[PDB]
C-alpha cells in the first residue's frame, strides 16, 4: 500500500514556472521521506494534475484527483482555482485535507474552510508588515499597483485598512488598478509616476509582479518597491537587472531558501541536491512546496497520529499543537492558519537579499 498525495497546479499557462517550483519542492521532500523509509511502513507517492491556471480547470481536475483517494492535496496555486474550490463547496463532503494555498489572499483564508490549512502567513499580515516597514523608512505617502482580479481587490482593501490603522500615524495611500497586459501596465506606471509617492506596493499574481516592477522602473519610478511572497529576487534581476532590482523589498513567508542558518534550510537544500542536482540556486516556491509536503509528513509521523486516512491527518494537524520543523514553527491549535512568520528582505546593490 502507498500514501497518495495530490498536487493540482497551474502547470501550463502564465504560472508554469512557479507551479514547477512548488512541484520540485514537494518531490524533493517525498524522495527524502521515502529514503527515510516512508511513513508507518508505506511509501509516499505524488500524482499531479494541471488546472491550466483557471477555475474551470480546477473544477475539472478535483473529482479526478479525489478518485485516487489522496490523503491531502498539497499547495494548490491560483486565485481563480482556490476561489472555485471554495465557491463550489468542493471540500464539504470530500475526505481530504488541503495543505497550504497560494496566494494567501484574505478572501481565500477568511472564512476559508475547516479542511483547508495554511502553511504560509497570509497576505494580510504581510501587508501590515509592509506598511509598518514603510513608516520606519519615513514614508508618509504610499502608492499600490494591483491587478484587477478578486484577490488583487482583496489585497487593495487590506492595504487600505492597514494604512488607516498603522500606529505611527497618517499615511496617504493611492491605489492604482491595472489589467495584466503590457499596455495597461505602462499606463498604470505613468499614473503612479505622477503621484509623488515615496514607495510603491505591487500586488498580484507572480507574472504581474515582475511585469509591474519592470513597468514602474521604465516609468522612472526609482522609489523603493515592495512585493509580497510571490517572486524570487532572481526573477526580478532577470528582467530589470541588478540596477532595477536593488531597493525592492520582498516580504518572505519562509526562511531564505538559499541561506544556511536553520536546520530546515539545510535539510531543504540537501533534499534539492539529491532530487535536482543540476540546480545551483533555489526559490521560495521550491521551499514552500517542500514545507507544505513536510507538514503532511510530520503530522503523519507524529506520536499522536494513529492512522493513514484523511481523517487521521486532519485530526492530527489540529491537535498536535506547536511543531518545530527544523526551526520553522507551525501551530494549528487555534485555527487553520499555522504560521505568523513574516520577514522582509531587501535586494541590495549587489543583487542579494538582505534581512
Amino acid at each position: 500500500a502507498q500514501i497518495v498525495l495530490g498536487q493540482i497546479g497551474p502547470f501550463t499557462g502564465p504560472l508554469a514556472a512557479d507551479a514547477a517550483g512548488l512541484n520540485q519542492g514537494i518531490k524533493a521532500y517525498l524522495a527524502q521521506a521515502n529514503k527515510a523509509g516512508g511513513i508507518r511502513g508505506q511509501k509516499l507517492t505524488l500524482f499531479e494534475a494541471d488546472d491550466r491556471f483557471s477555475g474551470e480547470g480546477f473544477a475539472e481536475q478535483f473529482p479526478k484527483a479525489m478518485e485516487k483517494k489522496p490523503l491531502a492535496l498539497i499547495s494548490p496555486m491560483g486565485s481563480a482555482a482556490i476561489k472555485r474550490m471554495l465557491d463550489d463547496k468542493l471540500l464539504d463532503t470530500a475526505p481530504v485535507v488541503v495543505v497550504n494555498g497560494v496566494p494567501g489572499a484574505e478572501s481565500l483564508r477568511t472564512p476559508g474552510h475547516p479542511k483547508f490549512f495554511h502553511v504560509r502567513a497570509g497576505d494580510k499580515q504581510e501587508i501590515e508588515e509592509i506598511v509598518s516597514h514603510a513608516q520606519m523608512l519615513g514614508m508618509s505617502k504610499l502608492a499600490t499597483l494591483y491587478q484587477d482580479l478578486p484577490t488583487g481587490t482583496s489585497g487593495m482593501a487590506v492595504v487600505q485598512e492597514a494604512v488607516k490603522t498603522v500606529p505611527g500615524g497618517k499615511i496617504e495611500l493611492n491605489g492604482v488598478k491595472s489589467g495584466p497586459d503590457a499596455a495597461a501596465l505602462a499606463a498604470a506606471a505613468r499614473q503612479i509616476a505622477a503621484l509623488g509617492a515615496q514607495g510603491v506596493l505591487v500586488i498580484g499574481p507572480p507574472p504581474f509582479i515582475v511585469a509591474g516592477i519592470a513597468a514602474l522602473r521604465k516609468a522612472d519610478v526609482t522609489q523603493p518597491l515592495f512585493v509580497l511572497s510571490y517572486v524570487s529576487a532572481a526573477q526580478i534581476v532577470k528582467v530589470v537587472g541588478v540596477a532595477g532590482a536593488r531597493g525592492v523589498g520582498i516580504v518572505q513567508a519562509f526562511p531564505d531558501p538559499n541561506d544556511k542558518m536553520l536546520p530546515v534550510q539545510r535539510e531543504f537544500q540537501a533534499a534539492m541536491k539529491e532530487a535536482f542536482p543540476q540546480m545551483q540556486e533555489y526559490t521560495e516556491f521550491q521551499l514552500e512546496g517542500y514545507l507544505s509536503a513536510r507538514t503532511v509528513g510530520e503530522a503523519l509521523k507524529h506520536p499522536k497520529n494513529t492512522g493513514l486516512s484523511a481523517a487521521n491527518l486532519a485530526a492530527t494537524l489540529s491537535t498536535m499543537g506547536e511543531i518545530d520543523i527544523g526551526g520553522f514553527h507551525l501551530d494549528f491549535s487555534k485555527g487553520n492558519a499555522g504560521s505568523r512568520y513574516v520577514n522582509i528582505g531587501v535586494i541590495g546593490r549587489d543583487g542579494q537579499v538582505y534581512y
